[PDB]
Formats: structure tokens, sequence, C-alpha cells
């Protein structure tokens, strides 16, 4: 058909590399499990909202900082990858 167009251009998942995880106890608050993950993508570092599914996930791997892992918001899950390729500026090339 007709409709349908070279698009696209939003993505439900995120990549970056695990910078700081922040985890809050229930000692005092709501009581759902809540933490703060910190990942450096675009140049850029993003504090994204986890629940208590995406946690699982940072302890059944224990996913630490210097690693790289992935993150659903469409599902609202979490995957680790490993390491990535990150482009950075230093000018003077020697090879």
């Amino acid at each position: 058909g007709s409709s349908g167009s070279s698009g696209k251009e939003e993505t439900e998942i995120i990549e970056g590399e695990v910078v700081e995880i922040q985890i809050d106890r229930p000692a005092t608050g709501t009581g759902s499990k809540v933490g703060k993950l910190t990942l450096k993508t675009t140049e850029m570092e993003t504090i994204y909202d986890l629940g208590t599914k995406m946690i699982e996930s940072l302890t059944k791997d224990k996913v630490q900082a210097g690693d790289v892992i992935t993150i659903d918001k469409a599902t609202g899950k979490i995957s680790k990858l490993g390491r990535s390729f990150t482009r950075a500026r230093s000018g003077p090339s020697s090879g």
C-alpha cells in the first residue's frame, strides 16, 4: 500500500557505559525497590529510573560500572552486551 515511509527515527532501546548504579533501600520511602542508573551515551550521561524488574537484571548479572548494558523501555527489561566501540577525539594520530 501507500502508507509507509523511510523514517522510524524512534527506538525504545538505549545502550550506554554503566557509569554508576545507585540502589535505594526500603529502610525509608515507599517500599517498591527503586534505583538510579547512569550511562554515558552521545558524549553525554543520562540518568534512568530503575523499578523492581530493572534491578533484578542488574543483580542476576551483578552488572557494575565500566561495563556496557542496554535498556528496553518497551518491556522495561535490561540486557548485558559487554563492551563497545566509542569514538573519542584525540588529535595527533600515531597508530
